[PDB]
């Protein structure tokens, strides 16, 4: 009844030399490295608080030019913000009243049911003592203190550009701070152009609403802004955004398969140290992580919080784009998925870090599609989207094949999305191959998928086929089995298809 079939995961290559971090036309690092020290909190990088207002850049809550309507006169509203904060809040309420202050048009639209509920009917006395006198001043502070600790103008990681943003983990808490106390302006009108392709950022959407699981998204939340406001993170984090001009010919592509580990027991977190770990990502990064979603991606952006600050800069994904994301740390261990979700405990990540503080943790976002009717995924070029959207990921240009790490990936874009697993993990398989990795596949509990993709990955093996002669029997399927195929379930199955297609050749 083996519990994982394959090469051993002992033998799939585990991550982490690096070359001399510096900024450049591509690449902005906001902190010190002349100081950049193990042990040691990055100094940021300028000393005095510089800004940009612009539809390049992050509009900054402590910007000059970030200011409100007064009666006759323009107010500053990081004055406003600071003047809100500073006040003792000892009931829910109290914290309502802070963030309304200088959020005057959403008074009447913004929820704060569930942040009222959390406090008073899930919180025990002393929790919620411990939250109203210890965590939430904490938090302000960090907040407050964000020139000091920002003071280098963020890029928006735009669509189309090849940028990253490498900063530290203490400027990232500052920041998250400020999303919390829904800061952030600009970012919150539903019917406005200037953000309207980006996720949202500020945390309002988790304060609304009954539903049983925000308490939980909360108290993960409240266990990484009470960790890092005790004790100072001191490592880096970078967020890389990966356009792909040039795909390949699939049809014509002659490389042959890479390693395959498939098991239905573990997790991508755990059992996929040191691996390229994927997100199974919506094109609006990290989903519903600050309101009502609560699968896969906005898991680990609970479990994980410097991933939801990719939100602030990060562009709506296209087609040909992925976010990579660098050295963020684990502060929470967890229980059940979806509505069954519950914070365990507190972790302590004991990941090892590189030559750029960065501990040895790298996540992909690759968004997947949302199929309106099950058949339209075996339509070429939905197959061949799904095929780049995965290379991309995978691929990273100018890096020799020895030195990838595995892919730790699973269902992808699998649930309400329709999926068929069994060809999500082909394309999985076929786009790790054409970038030379091999592949670390969690099935969920499914034991019978794992035997299924098993035996295929060994078939095709075996058999000896290219990325090319598969991709090639995938256009057969649909052209056999999908094309002219009426009825909502195709006569023939994927996986037969394959082993009739070759046998009978
Ligand atoms: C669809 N689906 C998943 O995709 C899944 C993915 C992960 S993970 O990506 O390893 N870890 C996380 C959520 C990124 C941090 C962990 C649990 C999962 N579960 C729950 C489950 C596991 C085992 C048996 C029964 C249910 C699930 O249903």
């Amino acid at each position: 009844d083996k519990k994982w079939l394959g090469t051993p995961i002992e033998e799939m290559r585990r991550m982490p030399r690096l070359p001399l971090l510096r900024p450049s036309a591509n690449h902005t690092v906001t902190i010190r490295v002349d100081l950049l020290r193990a042990g040691e909190v990055p100094k940021p990088f300028p000393t005095h608080y510089k800004d940009l207002w612009d539809n390049k850049h992050v509009k900054m809550p402590c910007s000059e030019q970030n200011l409100y309507p007064v009666e006759d006169t323009a107010g500053s509203r990081w004055e406003l913000i600071q003047t809100a904060l500073l006040n003792k809040f000892t009931r829910p309420q109290n914290l309502k009243d802070a963030i309304l202050k200088y959020n005057v048009a959403y008074s009447k639209k913004w929820d704060f049911t569930a942040l009222i509920d959390f406090w008073d009917k899930v919180l025990e006395e002393a929790e919620a003592q411990h939250l109203y006198q210890s965590i939430l001043p904490d938090m302000v502070k960090i907040a407050l203190c964000l020139p000091n600790i920002c003071t280098q103008p963020i890029p928006l990681l735009a669509a189309a550009m090849n940028h990253s943003i490498t900063m530290s983990q203490e400027q990232i808490a500052s920041l998250l701070a400020n999303a919390f106390f829904c800061t952030f302006p600009r970012r919150n009108a539903k019917m406005k152009s200037e953000y309207s392709s980006y996720p949202d950022i500020n945390f309002n959407r988790l304060f609304e609403g009954r539903s049983s699981r925000k308490p939980e998204k909360l108290k993960t939340l409240f266990c990484y802004f009470r960790r890092v406001t005790a004790a100072a993170p001191t490592g880096l984090v970078t967020f890389t955004r990966q356009s792909l001009e040039d795909f390949p010919e699939w049809e014509r592509c002659e490389k042959p398969l890479t390693r395959l580990h498939v098991t239905y027991e573990g997790t991508i977190e755990e059992n996929g140290q040191g691996m390229l770990q994927v997100d199974f990502a919506n094109r609006f990064v990290g989903g519903g992580v600050t309101s009502a979603g609560l699968v896969q991606e906005e898991i680990r952006f609970l479990i994980n919080p410097e991933l939801i600050i990719s939100r602030l800069f990060t562009e709506v994904l296209d087609h040909n784009e992925c976010l990579i994301i660098t050295g963020t740390e684990q502060y929470s261990e967890y229980t059940g998925y979806a509505e069954t979700y519950r914070w365990s405990r507190s972790h302590e990540d004991g990941s090892e870090r590189d030559d750029w503080q960065r501990r040895c943790t790298e996540i992909v976002a690759i968004d997947a599609l949302h199929f309106r009717r099950y058949l339209d995924q075996f339509v070429p070029e939905k197959m061949r989207r799904e095929l780049n959207k995965a290379y991309c990921g995978f691929l990273r240009p100018g890096v020799s094949s020895e030195n990838l790490s595995a892919v730790a990936t699973g269902n992808w874009g699998c649930g309400a999305f329709g999926g068929d697993a069994r060809l999500k993990a082909l394309i999985q398989i076929l786009a790790a191959a054409a970038a030379e990795r091999d592949v670390v596949y969690f099935t969920f509990g499914d034991s019978e998928l794992m035997r299924d993709i098993y035996s295929m990955h060994i078939f095709l093996t075996e058999r000896k086929l290219t990325v090319g002669d598969v991709y090639k029997l995938l256009l057969r399927y649909y052209n056999e089995e999908c094309r002219n195929c009426s009825t909502p379930g195709p006569d023939i199955k994927l996986y037969p298809f394959i082993y009739h297609a070759v046998e009978s050749c």
